[PDB]
């Protein structure tokens, strides 16, 4: 069963700000993605310390930057605490609301795009380079999701049938027409280097073929 939601008013807002304000620094995506699995590897890691258990869904601490020219898409995989079906529905949404509210406040005032994270709604800056966005996340409390948006207004959330992850979460950017340059290894490799350079997990960026 696919559910569909209606973002709430200044998400819809933010989501439109993004696609279509002139803003050539689109890169700034990578590094917004990077640090929301950087951000949820730290919640599992800090959760295992007062219960081991916690980590019987995978021991291992990671970042996974997979192109793949064929399909257009841009995966982001990390190993991370996950996203329950709440948090996908309701919780980060709730946040991001007010979040939304000081950046395009902050925005009016005379700040840039670039600034998006510093208000907690860094995973929207993934509209800058992708037509589609899914999400495939597996927390410990909860079953595996697939959360799909292409704008306009509404999201789909269903249980996900693909490949069990074992906990995290899988950020699929289907990129738009004009942006394949985020497909090649040299680029990647750049904004990793220019913006990421000091995440404290492992980053690995798969080749293709
Ligand atoms: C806020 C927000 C939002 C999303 N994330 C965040 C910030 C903190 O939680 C996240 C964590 C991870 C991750 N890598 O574990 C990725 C994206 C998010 C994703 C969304 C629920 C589909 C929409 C949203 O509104």
């Amino acid at each position: 069963e696919v559910e569909t939601f209606a973002f709430q008013a200044e998400i819809a807002q933010l989501m439109s700000l993004i696609i279509n304000t002139f803003y050539s620094n689109k890169e700034i995506f990578l590094r917004e993605l990077i640090s929301n699995s950087s951000d949820a590897l730290d919640k599992i890691r800090y959760e295992s310390l007062t219960d081991p258990s916690k980590l019987d869904s995978g021991k291992e601490l990671h970042i996974n930057l997979i192109p793949n020219k064929q399909d257009r898409t841009l995966t982001i995989v990390d190993t991370g605490i996950g996203m329950t079906k709440a948090d996908l529905i309701n919780n980060l949404g709730t946040i991001a609301k007010s979040g939304t509210k000081a950046f395009m406040e902050a925005l009016q005032a005379g700040a840039d795009i670039s600034m998006i994270g510093q208000f907690g709604v860094g995973f929207y800056s993934a509209y800058l380079v992708a037509e589609k966005v899914t999400v495939i996340t597996k927390h410990n409390d909860d079953e595996q999701y697939a959360w799909e948006s292409s704008a306009g207004g509404s999201f789909t959330v269903r249980t996900d049938t693909g490949e069990p992850m074992g906990r995290g979460t899988k950020v699929i950017l289907h990129l738009k027409e004009d942006q394949t340059e985020y497909l090649e290894e040299r680029r990647i490799k750049e904004i990793v280097k220019k913006h990421s350079q000091f995440i404290g997990y492992p980053i690995t960026l798969f080749v293709e073929k």
